[PDB]
């Protein structure tokens, strides 16, 4: 038997409209439908990979409000995704609605950014 050697596995995060990421592991080889599939089971639907969906598509939010619509047919995003980025998965018209997370000490994909004193 073996568990692993090298081990590339990562936890991918996908940021919510509301603000409410969720923590889902995934490879570095994974597809922006794959991880839909795996964060999809995270929502609150059922124990099913298909708990009823009104279509989700992933975005790619940085801290500016720069999105990214991202294809199902990925290659490379854990990686493409720079450091201040943050995956959102959402309907078409909730595209908009999505929101670029904060910049603090906080739950993030960077962290230890040490910011500063600037409340706002």
């Amino acid at each position: 038997g073996s568990s692993g050697s090298s081990g590339d596995e990562i936890f991918c995060r996908v940021y919510m409209p509301d603000h409410s990421y969720v923590t889902i592991r995934s490879r570095l080889s994974a597809s922006v439908q794959d991880i839909l599939g795996s964060v999809t089971e995270k929502l609150q639907y059922s124990e099913e990979p298909a708990g009823r969906e009104d279509s989700l598509i992933l975005v790619a939010v940085s801290s500016s409000g720069e999105k990214v619509l991202l294809q199902p047919t990925e290659d490379c995003v854990f990686t493409a995704l720079g450091i201040n980025s943050h995956l959102f998965a959402c309907t078409r018209d909730s595209y908009e609605a999505l929101v670029p997370l904060p910049e603090e000490i906080q739950v993030s994909p960077g962290d230890t950014e040490i910011s500063g004193p600037s409340s706002g």
